[PDB]
This record gives C-alpha cells, structure tokens and sequence, in this order.
C-alpha cells in the first residue's frame, strides 16, 4: 500500500514553508525518541505543506528503512532525487533500502554515489 506524496504542482507560501519546518522539527524530535510511526506521520504532514523540499522525502525514507519498509523508502528517495539529483542523503537511504531487499548491485551503485556526493 502507498503513502501520501503531496501535490507536486502546489503554490507554496512563506507561511506554508514555516509550518513545514515546524512539523519537521517535531518529526525529528519523535525520530530521536524512537517513536517511528509518529515520525512518519509528522514528515507526511511536512510533505503536504512543502512537497518540493527534497530533505523531507529523504528524512522520511530514512524512517521507512528503520521500519524495514524498503519499497516505501525507495519511492521517497526517487522523489527526492528528482527534486535534487546532486545531494547525498537520498542515495544513502536508497542504497540501504536496496540492501534490505538484497538488490546488491543497486545498493552499491547508490552507496558509491552517496560517498562521493557527501561534502
């Protein structure tokens, strides 16, 4: 079953960008507490409010990996890469999710990229 990805063609106000950072702060607080479902919900709220911020999809992917929902992670990473092809985070989580699945060649591809992109 698939997760909410948010409307890619939305008009995004300064107000919405701010509330998104608020939901992100709370998602991060839940994550660090090991309340992982809660973290997903809160990243999902963040994504509906700023669906063009790549870091939000990457963070949610990382949570999906900790929950061992690798396909869900891969969907989030693809979307983050499509917004920002040159940032390291989504390749890392996509590589890790590919490992759970035993997609060894894909995982090494992505993890190799993550290492180079990271600086």
């Amino acid at each position: 079953a698939p997760q909410e990805m948010g409307d890619e063609n939305a008009e995004i106000t300064e107000a919405m960008m701010d509330e998104a950072n608020e939901k992100k702060g709370a998602a991060i607080d839940a994550l660090n507490d090991g309340e992982l479902q809660k973290a997903i919900d809160l990243f999902t709220d963040a994504i509906k409010l700023n669906p063009r911020l790549a870091i939000l999809y990457a963070k949610r992917a990382s949570v999906f990996v900790k929950l061992q929902k690798p396909n869900a992670a891969i969907r989030d990473c693809d979307r983050a890469i499509e917004i920002n092809p040159d940032s390291a985070q989504p390749y890392k989580w996509r590589g890790k999710a590919h490992r759970l699945l035993g997609h060894w060649e894909e995982a090494a591809r992505d993890l190799a990229l993550a290492c180079k992109l990271d600086y």
